[PDB]
């Protein structure tokens, strides 16, 4: 016996779960208009479910083809991924000016999916691994944000694109790239006065030291000796050179530096990114990566589900629904429980970043280019069956009432096991739809999802189930 409070009105409590459901269904059908209809329509298929898969096998397979096509869109080839790597290296040069032992870790979808489309935000993590081991990372993040911000501004980042978020729960920097070639690796130095012969050698030397033996291709001064342009070997070398702190001879002679062109610039200037100082996202993405790579159809299905979850509205964190991260776990959990992929123990992904090698997310093509057409058609069938099974599993198979979506153990996880079988009623921590976070303990990814919210989710799961059987 326990309390059950509604989330659609502040004055409704019951002592059973069925009553809380009936309540929402009755006097809150406006919040969940299609739940009752789609459910009834979906329940008619259940007794003849295998006959339906038989009859609609061609449609299912065609959906499988569409899944690999949609997935192929977010896979822009190894060269496009390598643009993210160079941007990562360029950022590392910048942040090391602020803290020499800091390194830049990419995390997020590029890690998870092993591809990058060229548009989706890149997540940057800035960590001193040594200090993290000592338990002294990150520093005061409000101060770190303003410091790196000012470092980026001086290397040419405009306030138009650079948004410091110093006062947030997790202080970050967000770069919002604008919408649009030897000049991309070319920079200009603006001096506040004329440079002597000795001054000019000192500047060039500071630059030459910044990039090494081959780093500089050419250098030229204007006729007033107050401007020096430089062409470096690479876009990354161009940011390296721009990060040099020159010690000139002439007193009060200072320099300003920026890319030679306003639009044609190193990778970092041209990509949206979020910069944070915590390592929480690194271990996460690595876990997701290992899972999603253990099956040829795992990443295409994940990509499709993410899009569906956003369009259907079940992926919407600002309003208290699931995140894309949570959707992946739903997908992976289903894969695990139905034997599509082997169980991965979350603890078997190292928490420490000491032995870390994969700063640059390894590239893995969305589909093996060298497979046969017979094999490719098999994957289409497989992808279709798997996506359909997902919506079937969560519509009819998974016990939303008493179980938890969890990758923390290979077997069933009950709500009771996590102590999620009761709610603290006095905007509570909801336990209607439960997804366990693999590394944050006692955190439900569905904690903002009350009963009416939950039924809206159930609605969309029914809808997608019905969708994949029809042309
Ligand atoms: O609750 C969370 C959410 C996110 N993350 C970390 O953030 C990374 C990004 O997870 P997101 O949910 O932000 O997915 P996404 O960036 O691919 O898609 P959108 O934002 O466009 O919806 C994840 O890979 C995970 O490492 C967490 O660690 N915990
Ligand atoms: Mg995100
Ligand atoms: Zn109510």
């Amino acid at each position: 016996v326990r309390l059950y409070s509604c989330d659609a009105c502040p004055h409704a409590v019951f002592t059973t779960h069925a009553a809380l459901l009936a309540h929402a269904e009755e006097h809150h059908a406006d919040l969940l208009p299609d739940h009752a209809r789609l459910r009834r329509i979906a329940q008619k298929l259940n007794p003849v479910w295998n006959r339906a898969l038989n009859a609609r096998r061609n449609t299912i397979t065609s959906w499988g083809k569409k899944i690999f096509h949609v997935a192929a869109q977010r896979d822009a080839g190894e060269s496009k991924m390598q643009e993210a790597h160079r941007a990562r290296a360029q950022l590392e040069c910048v942040v090391r000016r602020w803290h020499d032992k800091a390194r830049v870790f990419i995390f997020g979808s590029s890690v998870a999916m092993g591809v990058w489309d060229g548009t989706a935000d890149i997540d940057f993590a800035v960590v001193d691994v040594d200090a993290m081991e000592r338990g002294s990372w990150p520093p005061l993040e409000k101060n770190a944000v303003r410091s790196i911000t000012e470092l980026l501004r001086r290397v040419g980042f405009s306030f138009v694109n650079l948004e410091p978020i110093s006062h947030a729960r997790v202080p970050i920097i967000k770069h919002h790239a604008s919408s649009p070639d030897v000049v991309a690796r070319s920079i200009r130095f603006i001096l506040n006065g004329p440079a002597t012969r000795e001054d000019r050698l000192l500047l060039e030397g500071s630059v030459r030291d910044a990039v090494g033996p081959t780093g500089v291709q050419q250098v030229w001064w204007n006729r007033t000796s107050d401007m020096m342009s430089a062409t470096l070997e690479s876009t990354t070398a161009a940011v390296r050179a721009a990060m040099c702190s020159p010690a000139l001879a002439s007193a009060s002679l200072r320099t300003k530096v920026q890319p030679a062109h306003d639009e044609c610039r190193p990778e970092l200037y041209n990509i949206d990114f979020a910069l944070s100082f915590r390592a929480f996202g690194i271990r996460n993405s690595t876990l997701l990566r290992k899972y999603l790579l253990s099956h040829p159809c795992a990443r295409p299905g994940a990509i499709v589900l993410k899009d569906w979850s956003k369009t259907s509205g079940v992926n919407n964190s600002v309003n208290g629904y699931f995140t894309s991260y949570a959707i992946n776990i739903m997908w992976i959990y289903y894969l695990v429980q139905k034997g599509y992929v082997p169980y991965v123990d979350p603890l078997e992904i190292p928490e420490s970043l000491v032995n870390y090698t994969d700063f640059d997310p390894r590239y893995t093509p969305m589909i093996d280019p060298e497979i046969t057409n017979t094999e490719r058609e098999e994957l289409y069938k497989a992808a279709g069956d798997m996506l359909v099974g997902f919506f079937y599993f969560y519509s009819f198979e998974f016990d939303w009432g008493h179980n938890v979506i969890s990758l923390n153990r290979p077997g069933i996880t009950t709500k009771r096991m996590l102590g999620w079988h009761v709610e603290d009623v006095v905007h509570p921590t909801r336990y209607e739809l439960c997804i366990e976070d693999p590394y944050e303990e006692n955190l439900n990814l569905g904690r903002h999802i009350g009963v009416t919210k939950s039924l809206r989710v159930r609605t969309e799961l029914y809808r997608g189930l019905l969708s994949l059987l029809k042309e």
